């Protein structure tokens, strides 16, 4: 029942959105666009980039297209104002008041099922086994942690109840790691860097205020549509 | 002291910013993009356009042109600033506790305006040279329900140190700038916003309908874009 809803703005046309850079180990799956700013494209690894047709670039491992602060107009501007959005995102996320739930499990998330609402950590928050999340098709989760957030190999986020993943947003002031073919679902508003391990997966985006890395990781974003013209 | 700031998010990329269509009867001079949606290309006439399928250019424009039928990633660009524009028009139209309400009831003549919050449930008329007094941090709003119209020849004036980064006009109804006019601040336009022949504009025109100029210039400020790291 409270409205934990962070607006994403450009940043929701993004599967993944960095400052610093994103690498792939071969072959990572993703399906939504990916951008960083304000670092050039000398910084998007592993992703046999092709130029096109200048203000983006495309690679086999991404359904959708790619996009650098060096690449020609539009394209700088609309990444500053995704990063930016981005970084709103982040800091509405961080500064929701008076938590549901402060520091639960001690920071360990052991076979746990989660109510929607606000969950608060001044430490890191490590996942080792299976995690759902159970409300309606409108209820909203923010997990604030003020250190970092790992998922242990095969761990699998499940949801409940009538749950989407655009309504869990996740902000975290240190490294994020996901296991091994561990599989997370939701927003990820990372102040630091994202690795996603040796085939895990992700429903969500990924926004990173430095650098992401993936390990023949997949993930999957929601659909953008297109603005509707008028002739 | 109060801040009436108008955050303009991807709008201030934009010296032109409508959702129906731009006109010029040549030459306008236009520093700063121009940019429609969700119209086609089609709506926007008179600037002589040659078309990189992502935008146009025109002599009349120091920047590029964009229109919603331009190839990515134009269409989300434009529609993030629509959008934005669209939010700043409300954040102006929504703040509380005008400072002066009903001013000259809707006519400002000879008015030397101090910073704060203005607000007209009328349309407003400028018949006169209007003046701006305050410093480099000053911020005026005005909330107009109707139309604004400025006599020919007239000019908005910036005294003590004012800057028209932070003046902001919210207007219902259609805006008309008389001949030779000069217009300072953003304008916030619901409805149309026509700047007759050899009128200007130091600021921004973002119209949820349709612009048009006839011969007039519109002088946006440049925001640089991020700088690259290689």
């Amino acid at each position: 029942q409270r409205d934990l809803s962070v607006e994403l703005g450009v940043a929701s046309n993004f599967a993944i959105l960095a400052k610093a850079g994103i690498s792939s180990v071969p072959d990572s799956a993703i399906l939504g666009d990916i951008g960083v700013s304000p670092a050039a494209a000398t910084y998007i690894t592993g992703f046999g980039l092709t130029q096109d047709s200048t203000t983006y670039a495309t690679s086999p491992q991404v359904t959708g297209m790619i996009y650098a602060a060096d690449y020609s107009t539009p394209t700088p501007n609309y990444l500053a104002a995704a990063v930016a959005n981005a970084e709103t995102a982040y800091n509405q996320a961080a500064g929701f008041v008076d938590p549901d739930f402060l520091e639960l499990g001690a920071g360990e998330l052991r076979d746990q099922t989660l109510v929607p609402g606000l969950y608060k950590w001044t430490s890191s928050v490590s996942v080792p086994t299976d995690l759902t999340f159970e409300g309606n098709g409108d209820a909203t989760w923010v997990f604030q942690i003020a250190g970092g957030l790992s998922m242990a190999d095969g761990v699998a986020f499940t949801l409940a109840g009538g749950a989407n993943s655009t309504n869990i947003a996740f902000q975290v002031g240190d490294d994020v790691t996901v296991g091994k073919g561990a599989h997370f679902e939701g927003v990820l508003l990372a102040k630091r860097f994202v690795t996603l391990q040796t085939g895990s997966s992700l429903n969500g985006r990924v926004l990173s205020q430095t650098e992401v890395a993936l390990q023949k990781a997949t993930v999957n974003s929601p659909f953008v549509p297109a603005p509707e013209v008028v002739q």
